[PDB]
């Protein structure tokens, strides 16, 4: 009977792995652990010297990784990401330089752009009959996965009483778990780019439908707004943990609360998904008074996370940086469908593949010079006040936008 051994033993994997693979219990605390007693970085040392490395290898690794990912059916490459994940872990535990710290941020940076991996296996590993049901089983198993990999890592800091150290040889135990797991995954028998099927061409037709879908207003509008308001966004989620170490230091690993504002951030990150749903194409006129109403909170919420300095003040720091993450979700559901309504398949995984690419570029440019010690090197508060200007700057654009096209004759 392959028709239910195919959904009991491949895609009952499918969603195990995929739960599997997403479960780092020491993720969000890994800033609390290198500024902590254990590695002893100083916080000027991590957050102009080891950080900016994660913007600046994210930009050399996100074309060699999502080229990797078409041309060897992408299950090495979720092997590959698993390796760097257990490679990360592994220079937590046993690095202690800053230039080791420096190489953990490259394997880091290799994860974050693999992660696209898993989500683009399942479109060319099942049939398109029984994709929708599997991929909404592998997202949901994701997303469970995300949600108790920072469950777990806070009920073992806050209830359990775990150091930070023997978290993050738990979550290599998770990890080296998961590379077995990522071996057993099926290579799918067909891929996106590279090893197609039925071999007017895949460069001619695409730069062609690239020409008739790049004039419509809702992919530009939405495209502009991949650029770089998700580089502004990635240049927050990236220097929070530091912020909250400004705010709160404690070396007391049981209040510190990383993976509550991790796991709630899922949380509502699931709730204003899937409350998304109904404005993807309820509220798509209004869609430049959209973004400029959520990046004016954002640059809001950016600002009270530069405003706070009261160590009992750090639960609103948690609390700006939910709403922070959680708005942010609301506005990709939206972006996902107006960018990609009429585009194929082939089109969908280049424009996304563009767009976060030409973010990676206005990201390490932002990165080089507010952040590193080459630029400016400013420090995470001083530094959180030029991403909450820029997210004010780019918030009366798409207003400033609104106004040249709602009040247009
Ligand atoms: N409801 C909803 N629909 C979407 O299409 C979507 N795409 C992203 N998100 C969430 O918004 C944020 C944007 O991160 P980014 O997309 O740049 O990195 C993404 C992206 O590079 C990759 N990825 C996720 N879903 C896909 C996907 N369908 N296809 C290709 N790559 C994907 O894996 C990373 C983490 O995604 P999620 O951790 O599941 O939630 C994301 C994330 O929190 C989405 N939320
Ligand atoms: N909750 C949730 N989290 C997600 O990450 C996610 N990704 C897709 N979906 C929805 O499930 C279905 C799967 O379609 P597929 O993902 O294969 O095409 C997706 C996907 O390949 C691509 N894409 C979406 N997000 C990203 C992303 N962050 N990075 C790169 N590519 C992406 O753009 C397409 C548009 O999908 P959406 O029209 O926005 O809603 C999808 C869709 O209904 C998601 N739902």
């Amino acid at each position: 009977d392959p028709e239910l051994r195919s959904w009991r033993h491949l895609v009952c994997y499918l969603c195990f792995y995929g739960f599997m693979a997403q479960i780092r219990p020491g993720e969000s605390f890994i800033t609390p652990y290198l500024l902590g007693p254990d590695k002893n970085f100083t916080r000027e040392q991590v957050t102009n010297e080891i950080t900016p490395v994660l913007s600046y290898s994210y930009l050399a690794v996100l074309v060699p990784v999502f080229l990797l990912t078409d041309y060897l059916r992408y299950t090495p490459v979720l092997l590959l990401q698993g390796l760097s994940f257990v490679s990360v872990w592994l220079l937590l535990l046993l690095g202690h330089s800053v230039a080791h710290m420096q190489l953990m941020e490259l394997f880091y940076s290799v994860t974050m752009a693999a992660r696209i991996a898993y989500s683009s296996y399942i479109f060319s590993l099942v049939r398109p009959a029984r994709y929708q049901r599997v991929a909404g089983y592998s997202r949901a198993a994701v997303l469970l996965g995300v949600f108790t990999s920072s469950v777990l890592g806070q009920l073992l800091v806050t209830v359990g009483r775990v150091s930070f150290s023997t978290l993050n040889y738990i979550s290599l135990a998770f990890l080296t778990f998961s590379v077995v797991l990522a071996l057993f995954l099926k290579r799918p028998k067909r891929s996106l780019f590279f090893n197609r099927d039925d071999r007017d061409s895949v460069l001619a037709r695409m730069l062609r439908e690239l020409g008739d879908s790049l004039r419509r207003p809702q992919l530009r509008l939405w495209s502009l707004w991949w650029v770089f308001n998700s580089a502004g966004y990635y240049l927050v989620v990236y220097y929070v943990h530091i912020l909250w170490n400004e705010v709160d230091p404690t070396t007391n690993s049981a209040r510190v609360y990383n993976g509550a504002a991790d796991a709630a951030s899922t949380l509502l990150g699931a709730i204003t998904s899937f409350a998304a749903g109904f404005v993807k194409i309820r509220w798509a006129r209004w869609s430049k008074l959209l973004i400029a109403g959520v990046t004016a909170t954002q640059a809001g919420l950016v600002f009270l996370l530069a405003h706070t300095r009261h160590p009992s003040s750090i639960w609103l720091c948690y609390a700006a940086f939910v709403l922070f993450r959680g708005s942010y979700q609301f506005l990709v559901p939206i972006a996902t469908f107006q960018i990609a309504s009429s585009l194929s398949k082939e089109l969908c995984a280049l424009v996304f593949g563009v767009n976060t690419f030409f973010a990676t570029i206005v990201k390490t440019i932002i990165t080089f010079i507010v952040s590193d010690v080459r630029g400016l090197g400013l420090p995470v508060r001083k530094q959180f006040q030029l991403y909450s200007v820029y997210f004010l700057i780019l918030s009366i654009i798409y207003f400033l936008g609104a106004m040249l096209d709602g009040l247009r004759h």
